[PDB]
């Protein structure tokens, strides 16, 4: 347990004796991100603002991650809202922590996407690539295969969807041998985009950690000696999926992954190899030119390979539950704009189909899916879970609903480029009709029309058939934009 732990150390004692004292300072940064001061906050909002504040309905928003939410009710007690909504996506931004690892995974490592405020971005880029200039020493051709480096994981790091249920609630101690053959079914390979912080030894779990990665370093892989027995590796590496098991310790069960440190492009070629294929199978079975480019693989982090398996299924289950000719014709206007299907493991406004028609930062959106008619590109972040969605499959779908309401727009006036949702004849529909369907429907006449798409082509025929009953107004006129479209 020390041996290995001092003959690491020892090989990293010169590196760590001439570490500036900045150098020092900037390790600890990265492992303790630099959390908001809550009052240096709440002293920078107006007289009027400071209302608005303390009496909104907090707990319970739309874009309020747990880790924001409740951050943010941490300040309400220092002293929906449709006015304060335009309010809370400004405050969204002041208030993340420094984070560079996050930083990393956020971008997938394209840290000069214009996803934050510039001098905020620069400053990311001035410590990462400090961080990069410490990390030249490798572990060498000795040491990396005498030793094993740890990790210890959230299952939702790597997917939400599958995370929510990769535990019994019939026995907590024990894991889902379903989800667990599904988890493995597709994982093959890895990425690092940010600086993994490994342990020496093999670290016992904590709350809800079931993941315990045991990894396998190569002669080149660069990395530094963290104080109490652990590595900093450097940034940017692949990892090969050598064998994902459940194991038992002290009568809990985990799952193993094992993995061995490999080149990034290998992986990348991987990936690049996987986006030709599924791009050539789907030219075919949409009739269009052989090379044309329409799905997109944006893949950067730790769950790289089921992102790429997954978008299969989703494109297939997409096939079987919508009429080919609604397909075919919608996917032709896409194109016809240079539209592309983006799925990704980096968050959504680090996507280029996004953030080139969002300037403001505080009006980019990250989420389970996106459609953006100025790029006509539907948006999937795989790692991620919807409010309200089964599978990432069934979001698909409703983002497709929402290119579908594109179409049907473009078609009543090709000179008024708009969308049908648009059309005082939907918006009537949806004052009534509007409440009837899904909670989150109710948002807006564009989301109630996606959400009634979505649910008018579930697997499950029951839900499909409750739309035509509390909601048979909406039913009609989508069915009719339908048939409206199919005919040319
Ligand atoms: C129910 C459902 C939710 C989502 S979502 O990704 O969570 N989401 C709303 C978040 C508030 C995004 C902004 C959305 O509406 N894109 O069109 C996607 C699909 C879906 F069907
Ligand atoms: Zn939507």
């Amino acid at each position: 347990r020390y041996e290995k732990w001092e003959k690491i150390k020892q090989h990293y004692q010169h590196w760590s004796d001439s570490l500036s004292e900045e150098g020092r300072g900037l390790l600890k940064k990265l492992q303790i991100p630099i959390e908001p001061k809550k009052d240096d906050i709440i002293h920078s909002l107006s007289q009027e603002e400071k209302e608005l504040l303390k009496r909104i309905q907090i707990d319970s928003s739309d874009f309020l991650s747990t880790e924001e939410k409740e951050f943010l009710k941490k300040l309400q007690i220092d002293i929906l809202s449709e006015k304060e909504k335009e309010f809370l996506k400004k405050l969204k931004l002041d208030i993340q922590p420094y984070d560079i690892n996050q930083r990393l995974q956020d971008t997938g490592g394209l840290i000069d996407s214009p996803s934050i405020n510039l001098d905020v971005r620069k400053q990311y880029k001035r410590d990462i690539q400090n961080i990069d200039a410490l990390l030249h020493q490798s572990i060498g051709s000795t040491l990396y295969n005498k030793i094993y480096l740890y990790e210890n994981m959230n299952i939702n790091n790597l997917t939400a969807t599958l995370g929510a249920d990769l535990v019994d609630s019939t026995d907590n101690t024990k894991i889902n041998r379903g989800i667990f053959n599904e988890f493995k079914k597709n994982f093959k390979y890895s990425i690092s985009s940010n600086y993994m912080i490994v342990d020496i030894n093999e670290r016992p779990a904590l709350d809800n950690e079931r993941l315990k990665w045991r990894i396998q370093l190569s002669p080149d892989t660069r990395a530094g000696y963290l104080e109490n027995g652990k590595l900093i590796l450097q940034r940017n590496i692949g990892l090969e999926i050598k064998d994902v098991q459940i194991i038992k310790q002290s009568e809990k069960e985990y799952i193993r992954i094992d993995a061995k440190v490999v080149p990034k492009s290998k992986i990348d070629t991987k990936i690049q190899e996987a986006q030709l294929n599924i791009n050539q199978e789907w030219n075919k079975a949409l009739g269009l030119p052989k090379y044309t480019k329409l799905i997109t693989f944006n893949v950067h982090n730790r769950y790289a390979s089921n992102i790429v398996e997954s978008a299969y299924l989703i494109l297939n289950e997409w096939k079987n539950n919508i009429q080919s000719d609604l397909i075919k014709k919608v996917t032709n206007y896409l194109v016809d704009g240079n539209g592309r299907f983006v799925f990704t493991d980096i968050t959504l406004p680090n996507i280029a189909e996004q953030y080139t028609h969002q300037d403001e930062i505080y009006e980019q959106v990250h989420s389970k899916g996106l459609y953006v008619p100025e790029s006509r590109s539907i948006l999937l972040h795989g790692p991620s879970k919807g409010v309200e969605l089964r599978n990432d499959s069934e979001g698909f779908i409703h983002e497709f609903g929402h290119a579908v309401d594109d179409y049907a727009g473009y078609l009543l006036d090709k000179n008024q480029s708009d969308l049908v949702t648009n059309s005082k004849k939907f918006i009537d529909i949806f004052k009534e009709e509007g409440s009837n369907l899904t909670s989150y429907g109710r948002t807006n006449e564009a989301e109630f029309f996606a959400e009634a798409f979505r649910l008018m082509h579930s697997t499950d025929h029951a839900e499909r058939l409750k739309v035509q009953k509390n909601a048979p107004k909406t039913f009609q006129f989508i069915n009719d934009q339908i048939k409206f479209i199919i005919n040319s």
